[PDB]
């Protein structure tokens, strides 16, 4: 676990998952690339989609 780094790039991240406020990324593309994997642990905080 790096200090404020992109979950994919490994360099640096500025954006944060708006759905869980946890995941961090440097861009929209990075979020989409990891998004597929992200759904494995995302969507279990608010529980709206059901
Ligand atoms: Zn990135
Ligand atoms: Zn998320």
């Amino acid at each position: 676990d790096s200090s404020e780094s992109c979950w994919n790039c490994g360099r640096k991240a500025s954006e944060t998952c708006s759905g869980c406020n946890t995941a961090r990324y440097c861009g929209s593309f990075c979020q989409h690339k990891d998004w597929e994997k992200h759904h494995h642990i995302c969507g279990q905080t608010l529980q709206a989609q059901q």
